[PDB]
Order: C-alpha cells, then structure tokens, then sequence
C-alpha cells in the first residue's frame, strides 16, 4: 500500500546532436532507463512508460518524491522539460 | 497489484486528429462516472489530447472498465498495464 496521493513525471527527451527531431525513441528509451537506474540508487522508485518517441511517463511509488526526482532531471542534457500531474478529476 | 488502462479517444466527426482534448476531457469524465455509478473506482491521468490513463487500485476492476471501454464509440484502443516497480 502507498502512502498519499499518485503523481506522475512527464518527461521530454531532445537530442541536441539532432535538436528539431521528435523520432527518436531508440534515444529517449536508452536514456529514460539511465535515469531510472540512476534515480533508483538515489532511493527514488519509478516505473517508466514511454508514451511517445520523445516523451515518456515517470510513475513514482512515493508521491512525495516527485521534486526530487524533477530536480535530478533537469540536470540531465538530454531532458527538454519536466511536469509533475495529479490525478485530472476527482476519482 | 494496481492495474490500469491506456485509452486512446478518437471524435468520428473530427476524423485523423488527434487535438481533440475537449472531447477526450469530456469523455473520459463521462466514463469515470458512468463506472463509478456501477461501483468502479479508478483516476484519470489525461497524458495527450486523445490519450489517458484509467488507474484501478482496486486492480480487477480494470478488466471489467476494459470491457466496457472497448466497446464505446468514441475508444479507439485500450491495452491494461500492471503497476511494478523493479525491486
Ligand atoms: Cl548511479
Ligand atoms: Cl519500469
Ligand atoms: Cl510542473
Ligand atoms: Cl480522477
């Protein structure tokens, strides 16, 4: 059982070799599982979905550890940009 | 184990596209409704203009909102996910 409510990370991968490219999945599936790992040695588990070729899902176990994780992200070179979301209603 | 659904939304009178977040707000509202009326709890996480998230922690329950997604009009897909984290 968790504790708090389900947050997400949406996560935009940009290559800066091929910067206008969206089709890149090969590129954002090697480097969001990079982030994963890393972020699993920092303590942070997430479950990863990539939703488009330059774009995927961060599912967290712990809420709460959403900041930490955009933060960690931001700092990468391949990240374009970084959205933490709630639930959209109110189910 | 929490299960949920990837649900893609189409509008047949706006065929080929897929900026439609409207309909796909509206109609997801509508579904999560609709089963919460027969006793199905999930959340929605809309992550596209036509494309959500359905989360059941109660996680059977996916199946049977499954069911009942892939036969409405307006679902174009649905595929069911189980929520793990490596570990
Ligand atoms: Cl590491
Ligand atoms: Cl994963
Ligand atoms: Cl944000
Ligand atoms: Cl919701």
């Amino acid at each position: 059982s968790k504790k708090g409510q389900t947050l997400m990370l949406f996560v935009g991968v940009v290559d800066p070799s091929q910067p206008d490219r969206s089709d890149i999945r090969p590129f954002t599936e090697k480097w969001t599982q990079i982030w994963q790992s890393q972020l699993y040695n920092n303590h942070v588990d997430l479950q990863v979905f990539v939703i488009d070729d330059n774009r995927a899902i961060f599912m967290f176990k712990n809420g709460e550890q959403a900041f930490e994780a955009k933060k960690f992200l931001l700092k990468q070179e391949f990240v374009s940009e970084v959205t933490i979301e709630g639930q959209s209603f109110d189910g």
